[PDB]
């Protein structure tokens, strides 16, 4: 199948969509597998050198339900060697205090499972006070926020997706 | 030479101490080199696929001076395909809120450069706040507190190595 595999959950649509905008400015379908880990097991997971995970955050405390699911599974996965990527939408400002910890929650678990964490991404353009996904100035992955910063959703996915191809290897 | 190289830099002699307990738990000079970051400049670490990093947190807010120093050069070195991981010395009474925090700064520096981070260490053995090397409950590496729980070290440092042993493919 498709290099990369990108599994993700959602639960307004907005993640979905945000993952049908990186599949293509990857290329498609032909270089990039949309999964909704609804209707997925931990194993499929490993068929992919390259994974992309996409979690919102909406209710702080809380992971997206159908990833909470399968996070007590991750354990089976083959995680070593694999590269993985991370995106999710959330609202900077009604959630300022845990924008995007989604992402650092299910980085923490799957980088320590042995996958090398590729993707960071700048929090300079953003106005927030705290996210587990951010140890210092750095996302672990892409932040979206549709509803606050829509205009830069476009750029920002166009922008992380020619990062990641080089940190996947998988540029010219 | 060997094929793990140790930099650290070190205040009051507390990490310098603990990077020798380390490279005694690896099995020694042979396995483990040490160098003081203070004598070192950012290029030596390119001469070793496996690296652990030690750093102490003792003002909030602050890098220990040595690390601060070279901290601007790490852009220079090709931390492709490297594994590294991290240790440090802290009070976690004291810094309740900043628990090893130097720990997640570089972690977030040097990860983002292109390496592995091996070598996660669970919080539970703990009691602190807050801390930039934690997203959700493991540290980015070994927490070391010889103020507060000076007699869990050893056990700490034996078991960490060999965690580590297996993460960088040492072990047999």
């Amino acid at each position: 199948g498709a290099k990369i595999g990108l599994f993700y959950g959602t639960q307004t649509g907005v993640t979905q969509t945000i993952a049908e905008s990186i599949q293509q400015e990857f290329g498609g379908e032909s270089i990039v597998d949309l999964n909704d880990i609804a209707n997925a097991d931990a194993s499929d997971l490993n068929a992919y050198d390259y994974l992309i995970i996409g979690c919102p955050t909406w209710n702080v405390g809380e992971l997206q339900s159908d990833w909470e699911g399968i996070y007590d599974d991750l354990d089976s996965v083959n995680f070593q060697g694999k590269k993985v990527a991370y995106f999710g939408a959330g609202d900077q400002v009604g959630y300022s205090d845990n924008f995007q910890d989604a992402m650092g929650i299910l980085e923490e678990k799957i980088s320590s499972l042995g996958s090398q964490t590729v993707g960071y991404w700048p929090i300079e353009g953003y106005d927030f006070n705290e996210s587990k996904a951010v140890r210092n100035n750095q996302f672990v992955g892409l932040a979206i926020d549709e509803d606050n910063q829509p205009d830069l959703t476009k750029n920002r996915i166009k922008t992380w997706v020619s990062q990641l191809k080089s940190e996947f290897g998988l540029a010219l």
